[PDB]
């Protein structure tokens, strides 16, 4: 088991095609044992991860709630045991205000709604990270997920803002975790077919913008060498566990590339 | 001269030794008529500017207030005269509070705070080219200020990541002004002794963030071939201009290095 | 002129279709006095620089011939007069032969090729600066012209390789430029319909091979959000000589895009 | 085991502290059955390798010998036995004269010196991936070593320029892998004290080179957040291992940093 042992705590599950949902998947199949954490509707949540390899305990972390954060050690260590330290975080969290993505216009997004997406999007992954780093173990791996925001592209709008702050903030989480003996690192992922995304092809957010998104995924495929299937998430999945194992242990401040090759790729 | 008859909106003077400052004085020294923005002291403002080479109306924008935004436009058609437009937008704005940057450790800058800085630093270039496309002529060249954030550095902080955000902005507004015939673009400076640079090595915020400032400084100058001087801006302002003129034709939604070459070397 | 009193040195001239072709006019109508080299044909070179707006002296230089380099500086001063200097050089110059391009097959291209084709493509570029940096003033400007190779493309296989190596020349002919009060610099520019860009989209290289490149030149003009013109040299024309001239100061071992902004944006 | 049941042939053992000798013993121990390629004295590279965990088939290859390659798979199929394949390749190979590396000025590298170090550092990685992808698996897996020449830095000089020229080598050779269902990318390594470096810093090309490059090791480990180990090559044969595995899946055309993270952070 690549991640034999290892204790993990994986943020980000909703539904059973939330990326984190595979990322727990894999990695208990490789060993970890896993504590999990979920936002606003735990019935759900626990219903869902029902369906994981394994048992794992479930508690509530809305990274916008200073309290949860606060607590969040305490709750973590009575769920694995006094004097039992962490060797994995993984941020799989990701929300953006649908005027900061719509065919709604980019200029027309407003400044509390931009706000709340970099809140959830990139600000939480140092929330996580200065919770979290007191109770993990030296050789430790903080993971987030990231979409490659380097160049712009048509419906992500703020999203791919939030991105770009992320990359920054992971850079710096990155100074933080060294301290500890702890790594931090993205995975920019190819775009995977959750229901988010499901919803925004059928166009949910405008017509266009829907357009757009499946002429993104049609040309990621393209590119990509080895292509790209949108609709398995394990790839993207292993990734994460190849970084929160021991195998990539020189590698931090980082952005690991699970995209089918796709961004080094003109046409 | 390089802007003649151009006429430009030039915000961010503060002090006569703001980068916004020089990139007026420049400008008016090759031939642009001028209208200028500042935030919050208006008085010594008009003071400073008095300085300038020639007279400029001073409009008062505070770029956090939704109202001054909305009427912007208006105040200066009114200052340019009814049928004219501008060729010309200079975005030299930027603010972080003091948590989001001191030896005031990285995690501990509360979101409130950072959002404050974000808002401000990044989400403010789209704001004001959403009021000013509309009053802007085909040809025209949309400029804002940047320092490099593409690795993390001590001291920058959240600053660092409100940069990365704004990059990611500006290639966003590139593809609305693109459909005004309008380029916009950043000019990455090097570090540049404002009042505040100065505060800042003389410790203001933290004796070690001080002394990272002031090694930064000092190796930036080591690696860049032709040298910099931090206590010249004038190369900043002659770039910033290079980009209001006619002779940068197809750069947009791009980055220009006015910085020694320094990002291009690594010892 | 953006140019004026500049004396300026501008290879690459075969036919009045070559970039350096439209570098020379636009310099020429931008104040410069021009030193023109030209490889092969001399005559031809000879009656297509007649067409310049003004007249040139014209010396032959084969990249490859170690005695035309050796001499250069003195045929130079010599057509400038003692105790002239050149203020600006133009590096327009590329070739790979036609196995490291076709549709003939990437690993199939030979060594012998490929090390013609990086010799001419980005060796001379450290070749020309070492035997012009003696006859430069300080504030001079070294330019080559590029092709973004960040990414690899159809078609253009060992070309995009050679490309690669020239960005890395330029950061180091850079550090030695420095020492002279010099710039080096790369223009980046879009596709651009050369009579060998024609010959390819016609099928000179092979069918597929001009089918990639048709689709490469319309997606790059989709992309640019001020759209690219392939027919168009002049754009990149002037930022050539937003490069030679005094606008651009703090920018050296850099790349300035000169693309319609296409790099800047993934759909 | 990581690796269990794979077939990898490693290139680029000489000595007992080649990066390669590593990446072979790390894959050994990780259940991997091993070809071995080298160069010049086999006599001394079968010695050496005799301390590897396991006995290993040792094959000649000098990478700019025609015949050589011409012959490859055959000599490989017949060590591993007709009707096996191989799942991973390892490049580890690199060479420059040291006209094009010493305090010898940068200008004066002859161009059949740069030339040699280009063959053997850049164009050998698709030689070798044309003579091995015929005899590899789908799923299979090439990696290369790098050093991130994205900067210009002292000393290194025409070597950076052989780096830059293999990175976009590399991104071809994912084209042609992807064909065959196989993954290529590079390990970007920090410094690492091979015999070759050790006799730089010492003085074997120049002092002010031997001094560069001892500075360079020492900003690498302060910028480094979790540090770098010049002497211990083992985090980055492990890197090299993570890529041979079947952990990153959807990573080609692709740079791993296994370099601390030192390429991530100013200072
Ligand atoms: N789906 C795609 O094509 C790609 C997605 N990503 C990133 O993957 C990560 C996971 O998203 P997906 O699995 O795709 O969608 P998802 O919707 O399954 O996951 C998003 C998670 O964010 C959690 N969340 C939202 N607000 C929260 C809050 N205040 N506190 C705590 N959690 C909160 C949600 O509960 C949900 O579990 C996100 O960062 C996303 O941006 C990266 C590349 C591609
Ligand atoms: N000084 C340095 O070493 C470098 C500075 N920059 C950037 O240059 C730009 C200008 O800053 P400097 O001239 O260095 O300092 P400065 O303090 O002279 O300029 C900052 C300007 O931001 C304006 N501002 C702050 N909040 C505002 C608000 N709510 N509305 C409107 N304006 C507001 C201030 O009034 C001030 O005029 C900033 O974006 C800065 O980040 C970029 C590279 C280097
Ligand atoms: N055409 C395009 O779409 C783009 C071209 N470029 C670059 O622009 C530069 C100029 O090429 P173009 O004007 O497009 O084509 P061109 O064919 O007009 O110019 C190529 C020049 O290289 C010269 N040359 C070849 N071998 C030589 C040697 N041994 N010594 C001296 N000169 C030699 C040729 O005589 C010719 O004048 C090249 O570096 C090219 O790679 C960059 C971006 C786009
Ligand atoms: N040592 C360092 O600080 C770093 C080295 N690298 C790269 O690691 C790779 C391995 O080099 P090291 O282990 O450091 O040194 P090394 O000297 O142990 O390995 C170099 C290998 O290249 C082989 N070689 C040279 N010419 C050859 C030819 N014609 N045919 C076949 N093989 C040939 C040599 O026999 C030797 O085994 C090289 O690509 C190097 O550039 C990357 C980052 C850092």
């Amino acid at each position: 088991g690549l991640l034999d042992g290892k204790r993990i705590l994986v943020s980000g599950i909703i539904t059973d095609s939330s990326i984190a949902f595979h990322i727990a998947r894999v990695a208990q199949e490789q060993g970890a044992q896993l504590v999990l954490t979920g936002f606003d509707r735990l019935r759900l949540i626990q219903r869902i991860t029902d369906r994981l390899p394994a048992k794992a305990p479930l508690l509530e972390l809305d990274v916008q709630n200073e309290e949860h954060l606060a607590s969040l050690a305490g709750r973590v260590t009575e769920a694995i045991g006094a004097g039992n330290k962490l060797d994995g975080v993984v941020h799989s969290i990701g929300f953006m205000p649908q005027t900061g993505m719509g065919i709604n216009p980019f200029f027309d997004a407003p400044y509390a709604d931009v706000s709340k997406g970099i809140h959830i999007s990139a600000y939480s992954y140092a929330s996580m990270a200065k919770a979290l780093l007191p109770i993990m173990n030296p050789g430790g791996s903080i993971v987030g997920m990231d979409f490659d925001p380097s160049r712009a592209m048509p419906a992500y709008n703020w999203m791919t803002v939030a991105k770009s702050a992320l990359e920054s903030v992971n850079r710096f989480v990155a100074r933080e975790a060294g301290k500890y003996g702890v790594r931090s690192n993205l995975v920019a992922a190819g775009p995977i077919r959750t229901l988010a995304m499901s919803a925004i092809v059928g166009g949910a957010l405008g017509e266009e913008a829907g357009a757009q998104i499946q002429l993104l995924e049609e040309g990621w495929d393209q590119r990509a060498p080895i292509g790209w299937n949108m609709k398995d998430a394990t790839p993207v999945a292993k990734t994460v566990c190849a970084l929160l194992s021991d195998w990539l242990p020189a590698t931090t401040g980082d952005i690991i590339y699970a995209d089918g090759g796709a961004h080094t790729q003109l046409l």
